[PDB]
């Protein structure tokens, strides 16, 4: 199958089952990463190198005043990637108890989290002209093709000048594959690039994550604006 | 050959129980502690348990009630919080580790106000009140009882069931025999042994189901619904 419309039988249930699944996940790094908490550092260190080139290389350098963490969970990325690099961070996640745990997990530096938004991305509108970086990691599989394109268009309008959107997520070898366990899909590169294009975004950089276990989906980062 | 009963693998019953009590006393009161480092599989487990259980809550001549459940070996209340409290008006918990029951008060949150009794007792010494529970949930703790104590506990659970009540066992199953884990001081039994014990307790199987989507390296997990 080549689209979510071909693999999702019931859209209302696709979303309701996903919300149920994460409501039942322990609010921990290993819970966020499906038992691969031990590779969080490998992930974060690679993301930081990917991101830092946009924050330090001009002309038209990306700014560091505010970032948005989408599907942020308990704040694994907010804690170790975003808060050290941005003066303020907003978080949005559908699971309220993860945002509650984030207040504890993030500690003293979490005081610089400006907004905690409890909302599904498909229902979320980031404020216009607000974010230098919008980070979307391991959650795009929870939106339909159409809702993903529409959300990315809203994100584009929330970027400050020189801002970027970063997508980091699992990529399927071919087609669009439904995971009936957590109620998410995985898409191949051509599908994702097509959705990015439909949202009016340009691809600035693309990089495959190295040093991951051989058994898991390949992971790619895309920088967009 | 393969061993067929705990009386072939347990050298000293008093020490089998005392070692287990000491082991759990030093486990963190967290979902990852409850699940032996596999905390991330909790939602897979809860979704399967709910689908398994809801079959028996359907309207009909044998419909299981929703007034009260008992969570056996409940730990901090992972199952009470995610599975049982949403479906039953009240829930009782029983566990040998006091500080898990203390932590439960925090872990369960506002809905924890509907937890009625917190029993701090080994299952082998616990006698639930007759005619009190619609569902008795026994998950990942049967390996901590001897064959004789498990059969007897199931007999006492049978007496505590309301009309149309059920007992659910969900636990690790060995491919063959009875295998001792001398770290946490528990056994893992094969399906034939477990079925033998269930039958000796005067219980019968309504349903039996293997748990899907688990990591390949761990013991297989089965659910049994009993009355
Ligand atoms: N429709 C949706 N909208 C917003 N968040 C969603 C969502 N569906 C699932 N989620 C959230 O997406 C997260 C996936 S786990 C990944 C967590 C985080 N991005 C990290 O890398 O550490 C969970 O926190 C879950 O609550
Ligand atoms: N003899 C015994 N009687 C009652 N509880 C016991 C016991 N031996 C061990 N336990 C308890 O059994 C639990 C095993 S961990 C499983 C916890 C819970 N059933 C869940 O699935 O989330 C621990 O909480 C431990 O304290």
């Amino acid at each position: 199958r080549g689209s979510t419309s071909e693999v999702i039988e019931d859209e209302k249930q696709f979303y309701s089952k996903a919300k149920t699944y994460w409501k039942q996940i322990p609010p921990t790094v290993d819970g966020m990463l499906g038992g691969y908490g031990h590779i969080s550092s490998i992930d974060i260190n690679s993301s930081r190198k990917f991101l830092q080139r946009f924050l330090r290389e001009g002309p038209n350098k990306t700014g560091t005043s505010c970032a948005l963490d989408c599907g942020a969970g308990i704040g694994r990325i907010t804690k170790r990637l975003l808060l050290p690099l941005f003066r303020e961070v907003d978080m949005v996640d559908i699971t309220e108890d993860f945002l509650v745990q984030a207040k504890t997990y993030l500690g003293e530096e979490g005081k610089r989290v400006r907004n905690y938004f409890c909302c599904g991305l498909q229902d979320f509108t980031p404020e216009p002209d607000s974010y230098d970086v919008i980070w979307i990691q391991w959650v795009i599989g929870h939106l339909t093709d159409q809702h993903l394109a529409e959300f990315l268009r809203r994100c584009k309008g929330s970027l400050r000048p020189n801002g970027i959107i970063v997508i980091k997520d699992n990529m399927a070898q071919e087609g669009v594959i439904l995971d009936d366990v957590d109620s998410s899909v995985c898409r191949d590169l051509d599908v994702v690039r097509r959705i990015i294009c439909s949202a009016g975004l340009s691809l600035l950089a693309e990089e495959r994550q190295e040093n991951l276990p051989d058994e898991i989906y390949h992971v790619y980062s895309f920088a967009l604006r």
